[PDB]
């Protein structure tokens, strides 16, 4: 699909059997969902935005579903405001950036 | 272009006779720039991110050419760890994102 960034652009995602919408981040280099629920075991880690660091839970090979588009990789979960599909997942289904 | 996400997508800017480099991010609403100098008038403002929130200057109908395209539009500066250029901008330039 193409998208235009007149919006948010938001994606519904399946991961962890769950259902969610996620924030196409073309300025993300990793993928950070909020509080949930997922199997397996992590390992501790601390991310950079702006405003400073958040300390999450990060989980290799996590299986996701991007409106439609299998994918596999690491995923960090902790306090972020909103739900974020990074750059180790967008070029995994093809997203591209066009002007 | 079009634009890969294997690398951060970084593209060349212009904006107050200078030239910087910046990160077309659809994953923000607004279009935030380091430290610089611009001519006149601005106001305090507020913006937040994954680790908090940071003041801003903020600047309305500035001239920005974005990889050669060009674009007016608000443009805040301040203590951002990288120059992001923004959906409010990103769409000026008919910028979007295809999979
Ligand atoms: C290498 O570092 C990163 O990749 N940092 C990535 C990151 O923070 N990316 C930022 C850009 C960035 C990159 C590197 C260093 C610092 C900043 C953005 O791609 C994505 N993003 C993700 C994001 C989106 C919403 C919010 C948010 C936060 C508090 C309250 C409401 N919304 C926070 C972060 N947006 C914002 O922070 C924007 N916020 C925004 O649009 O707010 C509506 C700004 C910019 C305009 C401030 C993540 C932590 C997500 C992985």
């Amino acid at each position: 699909p193409q998208i235009t960034l007149w919006q948010r652009p938001l994606v519904t995602i399946k991961i962890g059997g769950q259902l969610k919408e996620a924030l196409l981040d073309t300025g993300a280099d990793d993928t950070v969902l909020e509080e949930m629920s997922l199997p397996g075991r992590w390992k501790p880690k601390m991310i950079g935005g702006i405003g400073g660091f958040i300390k999450v839970r990060q989980y290799d090979q996590i299986l996701i579903e991007i409106c439609g588009h299998k994918a596999i990789g690491t995923v960090l979960v902790g306090p972020t405001p909103v739900n974020i599909i990074g750059r180790n997942l967008l070029t995994q289904i093809g997203c591209t950036l066009n002007f």
